[PDB]
């Protein structure tokens, strides 16, 4: 379920002293990623306020409901004595987050999760408007410890053994739902605790990256998006898209294909440390420009990975962030053709000392499975 | 799967009323439940905004990625011929939203669902720190239509029929867990879409109110809360508690159950247009007190419900709001005794022009359970 309790004491260490670096008061984390990946607690209250307050200095406190004091045994919470205060209805648990930092005027920053029902009273009970704490954060939840690129190699390839399992579910008749279901048990059986998200995108909806299954038959000469991941214990996920086609496809179709191979390959390939997200999503974009195709490619080359399937960093144009060795994220370009077709290559990869890993080796080409 | 949609325009209209009687130059809707209100739309993207703009005078513009288009036509927004600015990856949408607000500054409220990630560069935007919608919107929301009136009704009944089914699967032996997946799979078969949560506490874990459900095993003696609720197309939530016990309770464990049923009745019994949600709380809070038990009624009597199992009204102390007609709430005292056990009454009721029709009528007393 969640790491040892030394994991969380050394993350919550570095938390405080990039906050410290950063001149703030300190740090609120709400339930979400960032209070999983601090303390490892799967808590979600909704309306009422539990929060991490961590100062840039001194103890951590929890500000948590009364009636939810026994979920602190539960995370390393209670193991690393961080200071409780519990309230009760009627209380406003504001004014104790406020408190626990040293009192209004407090400048801190949130958790990017964090909801307006808590915020907008936050910032008042502080004296201060907090800045987001994905900066603080970020150097810390972006670059991955051996245990969590273990995670996600393991979900990794347990996420191409879907994928080899893909090909047999695709038999003309059968629905997009019926390929998704096979695909979720698969998912399920090769070793993930649970299904992420599946999209089976054939024919027309193969160009509608909104779209996930439907009640559509696969028909010969189709083209089939396939997009799925799940997550592998203590919570890492795996995402992987490959695009198959039912028959031989038509020669337009596998040159154009080839095209976005090759622009996937040269994003991969310019994976190294201290080039930006930017250069990165610029060989993609380039090389389907090339071929006279990047109109087609409307959307981002690829999203970080981790504790959530679509986290920092962004491999996105206008992204200077230069890349450190521990970085996990998609590489992902597409084309799509309204109407007609799609296609889309997705490996997950994580920056290396020298370059990149791919935790996704399947093969690249536009698979044909027999009619 | 949603409403027709009149029942869009007409909340629509009565938003922007609302937030031009407040003196707001508009709302901004990102995706969750206010959304789903407000245009039936189930979209949820994340990192990447959506937001419905709704400004208090003029037509609403849609915000939204371009990748996401083809979910126009899946909610109200396209029948109504809103605005779509759709963006792309490498656009700040934020710059769009204040834009379709006639431009900075503007002075907004925001759904207090948004995040953080949000809202603190849409404040940017802006040029003016957003206040909460939940003044406004709640105005709307918080009093149903009678086809919501209606939908609860019927998920109140439908969840009835489950706690009729309840005692057979409480049988000595059985794990809590194993009367979950019974109750779960009820909840579907009396016609709820989706199963919202099961909570079964038997022994001590029915003194524990973060508890779900986990493998102890049911024994002679325990006292066992039940607390279940699913949803009911187009989306409203049921939400009953009942208290069993396994074979006769004992005679301190009988008299103090009774007062819990006095105090739940109490509180039913003073729901009528014009009193407080605070003066409801006190209506059992005061019972409780009187048998000398209210250390151990450890939260509000309690809360809203509609689309979501938790909204506006809250019954507790320190709330003013007078009820109005069409209000739909939680009616559940409960009373506490950490490591022996707990026992809660729980009942959705609404509002009426002159009390308060229950849509949860289970008996109120302890059900004994033969061992
Ligand atoms: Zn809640
Ligand atoms: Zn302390
Ligand atoms: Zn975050
Ligand atoms: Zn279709
Ligand atoms: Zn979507
Ligand atoms: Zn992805
Ligand atoms: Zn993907
Ligand atoms: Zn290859
Ligand atoms: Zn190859
Ligand atoms: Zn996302
Ligand atoms: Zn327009
Ligand atoms: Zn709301
Ligand atoms: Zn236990
Ligand atoms: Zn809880
Ligand atoms: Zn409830
Ligand atoms: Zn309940
Ligand atoms: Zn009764
Ligand atoms: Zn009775």
């Amino acid at each position: 379920g969640r790491f040892d309790t030394a994991v969380y004491a050394r993350r919550l260490a570095a938390a405080a002293a990039a906050t410290e670096q950063a001149g703030l008061a300190g740090l609120v984390i709400t339930p979400g990623y960032d209070l999983r990946y601090l303390i490892g607690s799967r808590a979600d209250t909704f309306e009422r306020l539990t929060a991490l307050v961590l100062p840039a200095s001194g103890v951590p406190t929890i500000v948590l409901p009364r009636l939810e004091l026994a979920s602190l045994k539960e995370s390393a919470a209670s193991d690393l004595g961080v200071c409780v205060r519990d309230w009760v209805d009627g209380d406003d648990p504001y004014q104790l987050v406020a408190v626990a930092l040293g009192g209004a005027p407090a400048a801190t920053a949130v958790t990017d999760s964090m909801p307006a029902l808590h915020l907008l009273p936050l910032a008042d009970a502080l004296g201060v408007l907090p800045v987001l704490a994905t900066d603080v954060l970020r150097q810390l939840r972006m670059v991955k410890e051996a245990a969590e690129v273990d995670a996600l190699a393991k979900a990794g390839a347990a996420i191409d053994r879907v994928h080899a399992r893909v090909p047999a579910f695709l038999v003309p008749g059968r629905t997009e739902a019926q390929v998704a279901a096979d695909i979720a048990e698969a998912i399920v059986a090769e070793g993930h605790s649970a299904v992420a998200f599946v999209i089976v995108g054939s024919g027309p909806h193969g160009a509608d990256p909104h779209h996930g299954y439907s009640d559509r038959k696969l028909q010969v000469g189709d083209i089939v998006v396939v997009d799925i991941g799940g997550t592998y214990e203590p919570g890492y996920y795996s995402d992987s898209t490959r695009t198959y086609s039912i028959g031989d496809p038509s020669p337009d179709v596998a040159q154009q294909y080839s095209a976005l191979q090759r622009a996937q390959r040269a994003a991969v390939d310019a994976v190294r440390p201290g080039v930006t997200a930017a250069q990165v999503d610029a060989a993609a974009r380039d090389v389907l420009a090339d071929a006279g195709l990047a109109e087609y490619f409307v959307h981002r080359t690829g999203h970080g990975i981790g504790l959530c399937v679509h986290e920092e960093p962004y491999i996105v144009a206008g992204n200077e962030l230069p890349l450190v060795a521990g970085m996990a994220f998609s590489i992902e370009p597409g084309i799509y053709f309204p109407g007609r077709w799609g296609a889309r290559i997705e490996d997950i990869v994580v920056v290396t000392e020298n370059g990149a890993l791919s935790v996704n080796n399947r093969p690249h080409e536009l698979m044909v499975v027999p009619v």
